């Protein structure tokens, strides 16, 4: 199998994983099945401890896998579905030769860092090298390696020290090494400095690691000059030092790297079934990433968010936007407010913030409720909700703005108003939002409705049906233990909000739809999650044909 | 003695050259009497070699040594006089170290880069620190050496052992360390990175010196994120994290360190005699700091130079206009003229820069024309000088400027039109400029008029006897072989170029005036290596007191 | 042209110099024309300063060039006459860059340690391994280079950064490493250590090299476990890793390494054109080794010496007579004698000492006076000569030996008593020998009789032109600036001894032979620098053949 490891060099936010993602998406359009790999060197096993505010997104994969966002970001550039085990990570590869030496695995022989823990690093990449990621069951040909950290990192020397053995076990003629490295410049006289590029590089030949392309980040486009000095240092030819200067999107990076003549290099390099060719599916990245610099009509939603600040709490939330927005060809505006400054209660404490999340939500074409846990933010996204509703704006509720559109449409248009969750006031009068968790045999206790599920269209009467293709039922990610009482559910067959979409068990009620509105529904899984840059998820193309006012036109094809 | 060595940890262009200076100024300005030392890892012995385009001008001190440019910024934010080895080189240790080998005074052992090259390097820094370099005769208490280069480079490897070594010979009580370095950071997050600073300290160490203070050059000031950090690696304080970032003047560089509060740590690390003060100098520099970013009035000049672009061939000759527009309060305009695209042959070949050449000279308030060597530009400048006296702009010329503006005035206004040069057309008709190298009892043949030189003036009746406080004589620097012919001065006493200087031999004329106009001069010395920001030069200080119209004003103070 | 670079890992000590010259003796074996280069990275320009107590002796080329006597290593393993350029130091590469700045060759550029002081390394040996060093004209196929110090050494920084660009210019095909390094082993677990062999080779790919063999050094044999564990971390297969243990002989070393196949490695590696073949002429060091391990006749020789105690002082006068021991296949007993230990004046101060010498003195089958120069022991080296001559034991002087044995025969056989040399006693009444330096036009004053000189025989009656194969002349080394007084001659001619060899300008008298004698000569020249394991050089062999009575049976032949 063809390995392409991605390593950074000076400084850790270079952007390894947009490189990686674009050879990729490269290689992807080439016409070969490729798998990715990322190395995460921290001692997390898994992303489900993370607070979103620090670090940020939880991803879900269709396995049920609580990953990092950073693997989000392989699932959209290229088109597959990673398994937990395509995160590697410090803890999970320590947690496991710890494991097999409770077990006695390791012949009662002394378990070291050199050879154990180096060889599972090797073990785990040759096994999840090999497990087909596309639709296609046939296994990959390239495997993409992002490895975190930099050069010279206490966390990152069992991994490049693992990568040192396994470029003599993978043959040279199938790995491959990209350092990714900061060529800085000063404003007083503009010079490209190589000099970081070459300390990391002699650094990474001491880890015994030799690149194979350099790929500069820097703040405009490296000079020749600049190629000929990293070549002279780094043992490349001037042609494999490559830059990725700071540009407009994230889909012009590909882009970039054809222009550079990346594909090139790797079928010399890599031997690679390619052939010599006029033509590759980037046509189509290129097409998106110039729609993407024309986007001039404005399209501005209201994310009503559980977090004080986006870093990336909302990345593929986000990112689901924005693919919908470029297939409606208008530029996404993003206007984020941290749900408590909403809530009537902050007025009496600082107005002005209060002032200004209202004047915010009052702009909006649409508003979007996006998932989360616990009490915090939950009164200000209801009051969100319910000016939607009121309003007559266009809506989306997600995992938690579901269960919130549920409890506002009981407590507000039923006047069921004892009505509440069960995470928050868990002792409710009436609980309309209950604890359901999954069971089945082989687990221990009650589990969370965690990855992939298919949810059943209960009519043909929903305008999701629609916006999915008028198909049966749907296969989408979920992230709950929480759920809409099924006993409850007959306080709402008189009244506007139905229920459209159902679990195969029937147990659980999994969309919702207002009528007498031009959008407003809600779901209890991610689709995000399963969102593509190429074909946007359909809850969130809804939402943003219905904020324009293309929904009512774009029914007719 | 107090030592403080200044080091690089990222990359070369980063100041440490106006750091070290800054430091210097700022104990100069505590009352301690400062030297200064530079290393430059090059192999040239001295200056005098380099092109002024490669590199950048060359400095000439008192002592008649040419050294970089570098030095000429230590004497002018110092005052000090610098001795030629107060620039240390791989080339003048290497040399020493092998003269020494060959004489047999190292008594027949191999001589070895440890310990006799970083042997040498110790000898010379206790011999030069102890060198007085300030008008007092008493020796100085600290010395501030700058190193070149970045620390791990192959050039400074026997400096910074060298360095190793010594901070034991001088003790722990009189050697520090500054450590400078680049804390980048990226458009996208804006977060300041201090991985390459780890990474420089931690190579610094190995090397063997430790950091005691960390300056950090960056492109906004670092947080206390970043000075905690810093300190969580690098074995210092918080309180010890300095930054300088980029900023209007180098003059604020001295002000920024005072409010950073490098005057109480040096007191306490080097035990030094300051005492505890509500004052020190430094209020003067801050006033200068203060005026240059309220300069409003443009005072523009066209400098008709002899190469293709300012990187530094002109550096001192800039600085000694700025500290005359600063003392004149006018934001100095520097139009630079690459003196051959004044030529009417050009535009035969290339008529867009010949009219914008022409345009430029056209826009000016005074015109210079500075030294050099060689016909190149040569005929330019003699269009611009003729251009100046012709249209009664203000002029000062410098040693090949003065030289051109003698021939001119034969040429032009004597109608002795076959009169030229001897560095160009040898042959001469009538050699009005000749070679006439000085001559003297223990020297090999003719040399250089290099170094200071008592200059005599022949007359009361001179602007720049006025400009010099009605002196008798000065004393001036000096960097040339040709001079005006001393036997073709008869023709002059008729006519309106008078010579009001000349050598204590006789030998030499060495000021001329021309007569009639509101300010032209030219000058045989360089009066910018003399120059300091507190106090300009007297002949560029006329030359902008000119240029504005300020001179007949400041005559009658 | 094939290019084989020899580096050392962990201390300076562990024998690159005979590897490297073993690895020469294999190739030029093969029938390979094999040159040799060393860079040793002191500050030296020459071996000339040497005292041969620090450091060693002073070898001399047939060029006249003093270099290291690891050069004369060289010049014995391989059938080579090296040029003084074939010794590169830190002081020649660094002192030809000063030179040329000097000049301005370099257009006025800063000169730079990278690239100025490593192209000069770079030319250098590109230039000196085309100039032919066997006897045939046509140029070399492979250059052994031998670099001094350790990876990690301050002083090897400069060469390892030129062989790092070096051999992208020398192609792959051309260019070759070799790393010898510790394998340490420690007296209770008996374990070899591959540790520091790891840590070097790091630090060595850090430096930008990368081992083709590793040759450990060890006191036994290494194991496969150890061949796989250095194989594991270096990127070497483990038929590439060599050991050379310590050895009975230097004639072993390139035994063991075709046991440990090399030649089978470099024909691959460099594209050799040895061919497959069952045979090569190591089948002739190997008969050497056999028979050095096999010597047990003792043949005990004294050589009365200027130094305190054997270093390397006489490294190749030791070997020159163990070639003719060798040769007459007899155990050589170097009988050392520091000759101020034989004058009478010590009985006063150290009679322990003086009683030791003079038994010493009294047990030998010949005796040896080597050259020299200055006062000390001179008076010693006289009672052994008189010792030599008086009780008729076999006897060779060299340079200064021959000088004293021309005065002892004046002072005790003419009874020309008041008879002294121009070095020591420059005043003497009757100067018996004299300074008479070699002078020429182009050259500087007087200099030394310095390298190769035709000396001419005067009789047929010779023993040395006998032993030199009845040829009418002789071309052998020279390194002194005194001769025998050439109008003092007329003195001998009565009496025992003769001169026998001439200068081709008759100026100078370079041999002597005392008749009535079993063999008693001497010679201006060094016949030892000539000299090569194959053939002894005729003196010494003469000595070694006079010493166990073989001489009057060798002449027989
Ligand atoms: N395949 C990718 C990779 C990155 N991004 C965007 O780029 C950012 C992260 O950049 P990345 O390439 O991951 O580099 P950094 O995270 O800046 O640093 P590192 O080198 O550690 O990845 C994210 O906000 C994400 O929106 C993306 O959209 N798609
Ligand atoms: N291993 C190395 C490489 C270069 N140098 C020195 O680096 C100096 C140039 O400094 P700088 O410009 O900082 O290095 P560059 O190689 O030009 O890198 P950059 O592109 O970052 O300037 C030269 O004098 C050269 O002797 C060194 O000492 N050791
Ligand atoms: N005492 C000083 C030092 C610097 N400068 C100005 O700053 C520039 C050079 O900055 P410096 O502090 O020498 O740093 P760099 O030269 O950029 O890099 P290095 O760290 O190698 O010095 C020069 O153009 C000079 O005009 C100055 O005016 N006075
Ligand atoms: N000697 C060190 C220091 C830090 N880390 C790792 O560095 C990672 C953080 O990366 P980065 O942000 O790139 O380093 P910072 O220390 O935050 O430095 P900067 O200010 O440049 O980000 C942590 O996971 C930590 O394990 C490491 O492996 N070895
Ligand atoms: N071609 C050679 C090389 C070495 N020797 C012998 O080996 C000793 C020197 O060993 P060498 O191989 O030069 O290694 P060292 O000098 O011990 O250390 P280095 O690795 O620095 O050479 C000398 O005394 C010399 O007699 C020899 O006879 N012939
Ligand atoms: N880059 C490396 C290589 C090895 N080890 C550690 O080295 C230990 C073995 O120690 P030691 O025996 O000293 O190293 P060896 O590799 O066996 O080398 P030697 O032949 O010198 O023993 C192992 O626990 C392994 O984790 C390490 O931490 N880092
Ligand atoms: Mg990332
Ligand atoms: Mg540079
Ligand atoms: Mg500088
Ligand atoms: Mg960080
Ligand atoms: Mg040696
Ligand atoms: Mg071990």
């Amino acid at each position: 199998m063809k390995y392409i490891l991605v390593t950074g060099g000076v400084i850790s936010g270079i952007g390894k994983g947009i490189i990686a993602s674009s050879i990729g998406t490269i290689l992807k359009s080439c016409g070969l099945r490729v798998t990715a790999i990322k190395i995460d060197p921290y001692i997390n096993i898994d992303a489900g401890t993370f607070s979103p505010y620090e670090h940020g997104e939880v991803f879900v994969l269709n396995d049920g896998g609580e990953v990092d966002l950073d693997l989000g970001n392989y699932e959209r550039f290229l088109d597959i579905n990673l398994y937990k085990d395509n995160n590697i990570t410090t803890g999970k590869i320590y947690q496991h030769v710890i494991n097999k030496e409770r077990r006695g695995d390791y012949l009662g022989k002394t378990v070291q860092v050199v050879p154990h823990i180096t060889d599972a690093v090797q073990e785990w990449v040759m096994n999840q090298a090999k497990v087909p990621v596309d639709g296609n069951k046939e296994e990959p040909q390239i495997c993409v390696i992002e490895l975190g950290g930099t050069i010279g990192d206490i966390e990152g020397m069992p991994f490049v020290e693992a990568f040192r053995q396994f470029q003599f076990k993978a043959k040279r003629e199938n790995f491959c090494n990209i350092h990714v490295s900061l060529v800085p410049q000063l404003s007083a006289t503009g010079e490209q400095k190589t000099k970081p590029t070459q300390n990391s590089v002699r650094a990474l030949r001491g880890l015994g690691l030799s690149p194979d392309l350099i790929v500069c980040r820097s703040s405009t486009p490296i000079e020749m000059a600049v190629k000929e000095k990293i070549s002279m240092f780094c043992h490349v030819n001037p042609e494999q030092v490559i830059c990725i200067h700071d540009v407009s999107s994230t889909y012009r990076v590909p882009v970039l790297l054809e222009e550079q003549s990346i594909v090139k290099y790797f079928k010399e390099r890599l031997h690679l079934p390619i052939g010599d060719s006029a033509s590759n599916l980037l046509f189509k990245w290129r097409n998106m990433a110039d729609r993407y610099e024309r986007l001039q009509k404005i399209c501005s939603i209201a994310l009503v968010g559980k977090y004080t600040k986006l870093r990336d709490c909302y990345a593929s939330v986000f990112k689901a936007l924005e693919h919908s927005a470029l297939a409606i060809n208008h530029k996404l505006n993003l206007m984020y407010i941290d749900s408590i400054d909403l809530e009537k209660i902050t007025e009496t404490e600082d107005p002005v913030k209060f002032h200004e999340a209202w004047q915010k939500l009052c702009k909006a074409d649409g508003i979007l409720v996006p998932g989360g846990f616990g009490i915090r933010g939950t009164l200000g996204k209801l009051q969100a909700i319910s000016w939607a509703r009121t309003k007559k704006i266009p809506f989306l509720g997600v995992c938690l703005g579901m269960q919130l559109a549920v409890i506002e449409f009981a407590r507000n248009c039923l006047n069921l108003k004892d009505a509440d969750s069960t995470e928050f006031r868990p002792n409710a009068p009436v609980p309309l939002v209950i604890d359901m968790p999954e069971h089945n045999p082989g687990n221990l206790g009650g589990t969370m409705r965690l990855g992939i599920r298919r949810t059943v269209f209960k009519t043909e009467n929903s305008i999701l049906r629609k916006l999915y293709g008028d198909v049966p039922f749907i296969e989408e990610r979920h992230r709950h233990r929480f759920e809409v009482n099924p006993n409850l559910i007959k306080q709402f067959e008189q009244n506007d909000l139905s229920f459209v979409g159902q679990d195969v068990d029937g147990d659980r009620m999994e969309i919702i739809e207002l009528a007498n509105h031009p959008y407003f529904v809600g779901v209890q899984f991610h689709p995000e999650f399963s969102s593509r840059p190429m074909k946007p998820s359909p809850p969130y193309l809804g939402l943003l044909l219905a904020a324009t006012g293309n929904l009512n036109a774009y029914l007719q094809q």
